[PDB]
């Protein structure tokens, strides 16, 4: 099938994603409506049960609300069992109504619907060609008190019905005990519990295999992504083999969430996106999308810098989830804003890089505070809204635009207020202007682009007071004026003649599976895939078209492999980098090392014989390693991805900046379990 077929599990770049908050949306079954003190069929006691599910969700899939908008995936709240308690807060009665209080992953939440409901809705979807993503929020079970173990659910874990253990006399240790985090450190976020949320331990074993046992059902129910909770809170070498898990069973789109601020740039955040297997909701995208068009505390420069410095920081942007709000964050119109500033946003986030996401009710124009002032029940399906009719006449450009969904960015024009951007990929271009003042139009001249010269009527036919653009020769546009709060898209497709890589998944994997090329102009023949210098053809090509390829992994050495594809005639196309193969299935280890003393600002690493390792190369080492929490300094920790079953050697060292000190006497070995958890203790060498 092409790149935008909704089989296509491993690419969101072509689509748009609409976030439902599944109690919030439509109770299509009242019959599965939680009783009492835990239901408010009136939606005005906003941390109760309100009646939305899955029935109500296939409802507005069946009679053209989402589909009329050109959404081509859903995201939904976490579907597993969550806490059946009331707890009370100081007087205020709460509800898991958002499905983040997890009690056993193995089951459906029987307020949204049953395992039969959940089917339906994968059904329903797909066949309007609607790609489904659902929340899973592994890091935590749900609140809980060590002391009042009558509190909540003492955070209990279950098997499918079967009680795992509790928080309270947690003998097994399948939970964390070291108090609360401040979000002070990467570290103290970690291994803390996150607010009064039961902090799960992926350091054991049995909850290791447990998590990894039931994403394969919900793999296997036929969801065709995973959005990750509070990824900047559980362990990076576990979220990896965790990742390593999903690719080499059932690959499916994954980002999580890493919760950045206002101004804050993670170099962190970058590293994760870029190595752990999976993309990132895009927090530095959305915050400054607010800056500039919401709150007005930075100019078009700070929107432009954001872009050029994410295309750079980011090894696979196109991958980044993309939005403007969502429910953790005040809703981006505010009740007394002109419209204008929302609609903008929409146009913007729907034309730029990445994979945009729509928090339901955006489309009518919905204001609210923070939780739960931001998770109101959907007002109206009218499709009569500014705001449906923009999202409904840029979506679509995504799956036949291959410019916008795959294209490099570039800044053409440019000011305080205006912000002119050029999308282009193989023949494809996309030409966006912005001028976010509200009260002053601007005098557009010395316009250059890649459009051919002639006549470009705005896509947005006028709707944000967009206009039409005149290229003559040298893509030279004439001068024109963008009024006030004016927005307009241009374009320009035609057939890519070249092979053009413009997306690759899974990223990360161990030979033998198959991976997704997509593009452009690959032919209708069967060419050749190269994993560095290795050349696969024949029959290891599983699938061969014009826009999609697919392949199965080579038996080469675990490494860092460049991909690159070739026609039929031997013209090669485009390279796309970072690419890792894996050395095999993969394990979660913790590795400790005693006496490592440092000076301030020098950390520790972790560098071994396999490629999870860094094959030896210092500048691959693993860390900096941890020192506060678990284990204590001159004590360091670290949890890796390691191939399982394997004997590996390895050694520690001291950097600072680039300089390197090794570990004395001879290189460690172990062999890795070949499945569930492990730890390694050993003393630094001198
Ligand atoms: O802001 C967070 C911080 O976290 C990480 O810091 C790393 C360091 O980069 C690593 O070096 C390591 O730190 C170790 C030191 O290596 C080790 O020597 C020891 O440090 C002692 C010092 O010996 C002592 O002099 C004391 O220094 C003073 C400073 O002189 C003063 O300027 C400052 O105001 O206060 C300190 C405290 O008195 O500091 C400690 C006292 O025990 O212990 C630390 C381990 O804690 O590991 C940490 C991670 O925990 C990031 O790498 C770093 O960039 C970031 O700044
Ligand atoms: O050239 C191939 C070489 O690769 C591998 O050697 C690695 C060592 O096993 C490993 O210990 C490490 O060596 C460092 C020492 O530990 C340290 O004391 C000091 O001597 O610096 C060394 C780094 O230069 O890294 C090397 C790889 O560079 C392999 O195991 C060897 O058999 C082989 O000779
Ligand atoms: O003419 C090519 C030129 O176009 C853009 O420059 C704009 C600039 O952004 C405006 O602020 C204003 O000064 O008009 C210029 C047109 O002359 C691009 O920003 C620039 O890179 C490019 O050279
Ligand atoms: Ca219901
Ligand atoms: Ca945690």
């Amino acid at each position: 099938a092409p790149d935008t077929s909704v089989s296509n599990k491993q690419n969101f770049s072509t689509d748009v994603i609409y976030q439902i908050f599944t109690d919030r949306f439509s109770d299509g079954n009242p019959a599965n409506n939680p009783t009492g003190a835990a239901f408010d069929g009136t939606c005005t006691n906003l941390r109760l049960y309100c009646g939305g599910d899955w029935q109500g969700i296939i409802n507005k899939i069946n009679d053209g609300y989402l589909t009329g908008m050109g959404v081509t995936a859903i995201w939904i709240s976490q579907p597993v069992e969550n806490i059946y308690s009331i707890i009370n807060d100081s007087g205020v009665n709460n509800t898991a109504y958002h499905g983040y209080w997890a009690r056993d992953f193995k089951k459906t939440n029987p307020a949204y619907g049953t395992i039969a409901d959940f089917q339906n809705l994968i059904a329903a979807a797909h066949a309007k060609n609607i790609k489904v993503i659902i929340d899973f929020a592994p890091n935590h079970t749900s609140p809980a008190s060590p002391d009042q173990p009558s509190f909540a659910e003492n955070g209990r874990l279950y098997d499918n019905g079967t009680l795992l253990g509790g928080y309270t006399n947690d003998t097994q240790n399948l939970f964390h005990h070291n108090g609360g985090t401040d979000f002070s450190t990467t570290e103290n976020g970690i291994y803390k519990n996150l607010y009064d949320l039961a902090d799960l331990n992926h350091n054991n074993s049995t909850v290791d295999v447990y998590l990894k046992d039931a994403i394969k059902m919900w793999l296997d129910l036929g969801i065709d992504g995973i959005r990750m909770d509070a990824v900047k809170h559980m362990p990076f070498g576990w979220q990896k083999s965790f990742m390593a898990a999903v690719n080499n069973y059932k690959p499916v789109f994954t980002f999580g969430e890493w919760f950045l601020g206002v101004n804050e740039v993670s170099p962190e955040n970058h590293k994760f996106a870029n190595e752990s297997g999976m993309s990132l909701l895009d927090f530095r995208f959305a915050q400054k999308v607010r800056q500039v068009f919401r709150d007005n505390t930075d100019n078009m420069y700070g929107l432009k810098a954001m872009l050029e410095g994410s295309a750079a920081d980011y090894a696979q942007v196109d991958d980044q989830v993309t939005f403007i709000d969502n429910h953790d964050m005040e809703r981006f119109h505010a009740s007394n804003a002109n419209r204008r500033k929302l609609e903008q946003a929409l146009a913007f986030t729907l034309t730029s890089r990445g994979v945009p996401a729509i928090y339901y009710g955006t489309e009518q124009y919905m204001s609210g505070g923070t939780d739960p002032d931001n998770r109101a029940r959907i007002p109206s399906f009218s499709t009569s809204t500014t705001a449906y009719q923009v999202i409904q006449k840029l979506a679509p450009l995504r799956k036949c635009n291959p410019a916008i969904a795959y294209g490099s960015t570039q800044e053409r024009w440019i000011n305080n207020d205006v912000l002119i951007y050029e999308r282009k990929f193989g023949s494809n271009v996309a030409v966006v202007a912005v001028n976010r003042n509200l009260n002053a139009p601007a005098s557009i001249s010395g316009l250059v682009t890649s459009l051919p010269q002639g006549s470009y009527n705005d896509v947005l036919g006028g709707l944000l007071n967009g206009n039409t653009l005149s290229v003559g020769s040298g893509g030279a546009a004439s001068n024109f004026t963008l009024a006030a709060g004016g927005t307009a898209v241009w374009q320009y497709t035609a057939a890519t003649a070249t092979p053009t890589i413009g997306h690759v998944g899974p990223m990360m994997a161990k030979p033998g599976v198959t991976i997704t090329i997509d593009g452009r102009g690959f032919g209708s023949s069967k060419g050749t895939v190269y994993f560095g210098t290795t050349a696969v053809s024949g029959a290891d090509i599983t699938s061969w078209e014009d826009t999609q390829i697919k392949v199965k992994i080579p038996a080469v050495a675990g490494g860092n492999y460049n991909i690159k594809v070739a026609n039929a005639a031997g013209t090669a196309s485009n390279v796309y980098d970072n690419f890792e193969v894996l050395s095999g299935d993969q394990v979660s280890v913790r590795f400790v090392v005693n006496n490592a003393t440092t000076a301030l600002g020098q950390n520790v690493y972790l560098t071994g014989s396999v490629s999870e390792l860094g094959n030896w190369d210092p500048a691959k080492a693993i860390g900096p390693m941890y020192n506060q929490v678990v284990y204590q300094y001159p004590n360091w920790y670290y949890d890796v991805s390691v191939p399982a079953g394997k004997t590996i050697e390895f050694k520690f060292l001291k950097k600072q900046g680039s300089t390197v000190t090794w570990e004395g006497g001879s290189n460690h070995t172990f062999t890795a379990p070949s499945s569930g958890t492990a730890t390694i203790n050993v003393n630094w060498q001198p």
